[PDB]
Formats: structure tokens, sequence, C-alpha cells
């Protein structure tokens, strides 16, 4: 879980607006997973990298 961009997000399905306790998927057998089917393209860190070098 990340802390900053957004206060918090449903740790159940991974969708904002509601909490794991108020998550809809709860009352469902077949639901989607995470944000999308795609997890990553092929990079370690694109933005997560905040490292800076003056030289
Ligand atoms: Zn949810």
């Amino acid at each position: 879980g990340s802390s900053g961009s957004s206060g918090y997000t449903c740790f159940r399905c991974g969708k904002p607006g509601h909490y794991i306790k108020n998550c809809p998927t709860n009352g469902d057998k077949n639901f989607e997973s995470g944000p999308r089917i795609k997890k990553s393209t092929g990079i370690p860190r694109s933005f997560m990298m905040e490292v800076k070098d003056p030289n």
C-alpha cells in the first residue's frame, strides 16, 4: 500500500471511494481483480524513482 497520493483505498479489490468493510465485491462470487489484467510492462520503477544526481 502507498501513502500519499490518496488517503486510503479498499484493500479488498483495490478501488477507492469505499473501504474493504464497505466493499461491494463482498456480496459477489465472481468479480474482477485489482485495477486491470496488466500488472507491469517491463520496468523496475518509473515514477517510484525519486533519485536525483547533480552530475
Ligand atoms: Zn473494494
